[PDB]
């Protein structure tokens, strides 16, 4: 019936290609003969490294013989995948000749050895590889399925993300106490890495271990009496020695595993980033290479995240020639296929290096947790990666629920968990398909996807087009709403839980970073900008917020109308199609809730500009209508989803704090949005009746009784006070709240070199007040930023308490951030650069813009 003949370099990839083709043919009812005149397929593997024929194959046919030429091991695998895809798309062994190669050179996905919350005993990102934490990591069948799916999608790279993996994977003779796992687990970890590298290698998959810096093991830390990580802590010879030896041990022991380096998030300055990479990491890699007898420099991947790419690559290239770069596609979200602005320039500059620049589709904060997999949106995004960013490689996150691998957020009957590889098959398949080839005729793609959805649900392709419509209409909702109304593309925000009125009418209170609105889609106006231009009779430019809410309710209505027609048809995976229908109804109720809230926010902003109280009367029924839609969203999610956000800690700030896993469900959020309307109505009632509103009674904070342990110079905080010993000017404006506190005097120069360490004890909870200056000069310590520093809320400091609150003559204006402590003995290192420590109080601090009457006072 069918002969399969393998010819050439008898490699593991050639042998895998052959087994795959044989299984595919017997699953179609053919008898297969294997060896190394009736129907024959010839698998020919050549030898050439010609970076040009990488992963290339040719298929030709002559009579009843088919010839597959693979230019390398990956080429012969992909040649066999093309025969199998032909056998699937028609039933016949009549093969079409094809010469093909992928457009992007690395095409891959990540799994996080990460959890929804911190491991008891450990800081952020820290999780030893153990079966207690990750039993799925030790499941060989689950690994085979994952790697088989990667081959089907022609993905050639797998990334494991972990804080400090080395202490689970290597033993150091100078630091034997560093090991974070018991001996039996250490043996299981060695066994799994051996299984994973072997299974991946025969499939043409490069395994890459990602790590954060600077992080040391819990037992190494405990032995030396230091912290596992501290962002502002200097580099020390001890921590450098431990990391260099760890990295060298890893290269020696797992010689085919790549490294993805994050120069963060526990490194305080760009100068320390360069020093760590060039003097600790790169020498550790060369140590391991020297030990193996390697003369080549295998690629090292470096994230642009939380560093200065240009300093880093410029300093590193003389020391190590083979560096790949990685940078987020749309920050930690998916917002646009028309990216632009300063962030597009950073991608273009990294692509300029003429090497491999990897587009990272990172975290997908704005899509969590509902189904998302728009072929159109994904195709257009890969076209943008090429045309706007210059990227030639792709790294994708899971579609949702990254922190909770291997499960989705779906709540099934009786505690059952849904697998991400099951639910999100079309996400992986779409990113793989467009990474292979971006330019594909859209009508032919619709027919391809109609058959994929039809086959999965057992529905004719024509009928299944309504599934494709549902994905492509609903797919535009979260991207559009985030880029037009969002606070951030970071997972600091969970878009699909909604937003407060305050976040619509006073968005800059919640800290919007330069770059987001300027990069993450077409140029346009915020709601506050649109309403200001209405009142000032100024022309409108670009994407308008009222246009976007109209578009999103239309997307919502069309997705529901499409999925409702087909949901009853499914002959397979019927429960899954009912969940997709439920997700489309969720997206529609979300879209209408958002529409009415934006309309309400426009009237509240009309009140701000005109002070016509009839504007507040119109806001109420729109808010009520928004709440009717949000109540329906609760009814749709309360039995169907465990939660929205997979990151379930105090690093989540928008719409409200996610501290200790609170505020992660629509049910929880509805309580807040009901209280927001109730409050609004009470405030309007008081305005009508009494023409009064609540405002802050401004009083000095009482100084707390604190003992300073590290010999700081004290100063009374008042007009005239010199908080910088190295400059001539004193405080020349100050919030009354701060006057009379006892702060400190520092040398701004010493602050640039050494950072600022405060050590103190308190017999009750205190807040320490820190001044960060509103000046872009690198001499100033930077205010806490959760998007580039997971530790930026460890003291409750992520948000300022008093804005525009301090001025020092010859310096700048400052905002005041709260650092909160329980009773105890404390040591804090603040970021390098000029900053002020103004004192301590046990008092409740009332938030205030000292420069003022913002339009959101009505929701307090
Ligand atoms: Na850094
Ligand atoms: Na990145």
């Amino acid at each position: 019936e069918v002969n399969v003949v393998m010819t050439g370099d008898m490699t593991t990839r050639l042998a895998f290609a052959g087994e795959q083709l044989k299984q595919a043919l017997v699953e179609k009812g053919y008898e297969v003969n294997q060896t190394t005149g009736k129907r024959s397929i010839y698998l020919n593997l050549l030898n050439d490294t010609t970076k040009k024929n990488k992963e290339r194959f040719d298929i030709s046919t002559k009579g009843k013989n088919t010839y597959v030429t693979g230019y390398d091991g990956n080429g012969i695998i992909y040649g066999c995948r093309e025969l199998i895809d032909q056998l699937d798309q028609s039933g016949t062994m009549d093969f079409k000749p094809v010469s093909d190669a992928p457009e992007m050179v690395l095409r891959g996905a990540c799994i996080g050895l990460q959890k929804t919350t911190y491991l008891p005993g450990h800081a952020v990102y820290e999780y030893p590889y153990t079966p207690e934490s990750f039993p799925w990591f030790y499941d060989k069948e689950r690994w085979i399925k994952y790697l088989d799916m990667m081959v089907e999608n022609r993905m050639n790279s797998l990334y494991l993300w972990n804080g400090h993996p080395f202490a689970s994977l290597v033993k150091l003779k100078d630091y034997p106490f560093a090991l974070e796992v018991d001996e039996e687990t250490f043996k299981k970890n060695e066994e799994m890495f051996s299984f994973l590298t072997t299974e991946a290698e025969k499939r043409g998959i490069f395994v890459i271990q990602m790590f954060y810096n600077i992080i040391v093991s819990k037992p190494f830390a405990d032995h030396y009496g230091i912290k596992t990580q501290d962002r502002n802590r200097p580099i020390t010879p001890l921590i450098s020695d431990y990391t260099r030896k760890s990295v060298a041990a890893f290269i020696e022991k797992y010689p085919n595993v790549g490294l993805l380096v994050c120069l963060g998030e526990a490194i305080g300055t760009y100068e320390e980033d360069v020093e760590w990479f060039t003097k600790t990491i790169i020498p550790g890699i060369k140590d391991g290479l020297k030990v193996l007898g390697r003369t080549d420099e295998p690629p090292v991947l470096v994230r642009a995240h939380d560093t200065d790419c240009k300093m880093v690559i410029d300093a590193a290239l003389p020391l190590y020639k083979n560096l790949y770069t990685m940078h987020k596609y749309n920050g930690e979200s998916l917002t646009t296929y028309e990216p632009r602005g300063p962030w597009a320039k950073i991608h273009k500059d990294l692509s300029s290096l003429g090497s491999v620049h990897i587009s990272n589709v990172h975290i997908l904060a704005n899509l969590e947790p509902w189904r998302w997999s728009s072929p159109d949106f994904i195709q257009k995004s890969v076209k943008a990666m090429h045309s706007v960013h210059g990227a030639n490689a792709l790294h994708i996150y899971p579609q949702a629920n990254y922190w909770d691998w291997p499960y989705t957020a779906d709540k099934l009957a009786n505690g059952e968990r849904e697998e991400q590889v099951y639910r999100d098959w079309a996400w992986y398949k779409a990113w793989g398909r467009y990474a292979w080839k971006a330019d594909r005729n859209r009508l032919e793609e619709i027919k391809y996807w109609d058959k994929q959805f039809g086959d999965f649900y057992g529905i004719p392709a024509e009928m299944a087009d309504n599934i494709r419509i549902a994905y492509e209409e609903s797919g535009e909702i979260a991207p559009k709403l985030l880029r037009r109304f969002g606070i951030t593309e970071g997972n600091r925000q969970t878009l699909l839980l909604g937003m407060f009125m305050s976040q619509f009418v006073n968005p800059y209170k919640y800290t919007i970073h330069y770059g987001f609105y300027e990069s993450c889609g077409p140029g346009g106006e915020k709601l506050i900008e649109y309403v200001e231009k209405e009142w000032k009779k100024q022309p409108h430019v670009g994407e308008l917020p009222l246009d976007i809410i109209n578009q999103v309710i239309e997307h919502g209505d069309k997705a529901v109308a499409a999925i409702d027609k087909v949901v009853s048809s499914a002959k397979k995976n019927s429960d899954e199609l009912r969940r997709l229908q439920n997700d489309m109804h969720c997206y529609r109720e979300y879209a209408y809730a958002f529409y009415y809230k934006v309309k309400a926010a426009q009237h509240v902003l009309n009140y701000h500009w005109g002070k016509n109280m009839d504007e507040l009367d119109k806001a109420v029924p729109l808010m009520e209508e928004s709440l009717k839609h949000y109540t329906k969203l609760v009814d749709l999610t309360k039995d169907t989803y465990l939660f929205a956000n997979s990151m379930q800690t105090a690093q989540r700030r928008i719409p409200i704090g996610g501290d200790d896993g609170n505020n992660k469900t629509w049910s929880e959020m509805l309580v807040h949005y009901k209280a927001e309307l109730y409050n609004f109505k009470e405030n309007i009632e008081m305005l009508k009746d009494k023409k009064v509103r609540k405002c802050v009674e401004v009083t000095p904070l009482k100084e707390a009784d604190v003992k300073i342990l590290n010999n700081l110079t004290k100063v009374k905080i008042e007009k005239g006070a010199k908080i910088f010993s190295n400059i001539d000017g004193g405080i020349d404006a100050i919030a009354k709240e701060i006057t009379g506190l006892t702060g400190f005097v520092f040398n701004g120069e010493k602050q640039r070199d050494d950072a600022t360490t405060i050590e103190f004890e308190c017999s009750s909870p205190v807040t320490m007040l820190v001044a960060y200056f509103k000046d872009d000069h690198r001499k100033f310590a930077k205010a806490p930023r959760l998007e580039s520093d997971a530790s930026a809320n460890d003291y409750g400091q992520a948000e300022p308490v008093l804005t525009n609150a301090l001025h020092v003559k010859g310096v700048a204006l400052a905002d005041i951030y709260p650092y909160k402590f329980k009773a105890g003995r404390h040591t804090l290192i603040l970021p390098k650069g000029y900053c002020g420590v103004l004192g301590f109080t046990e008092d409740k601090i009332k938030e205030r813009d000292v420069a003022l009457d913002a339009p959101d006072w009505l929701f307090y």
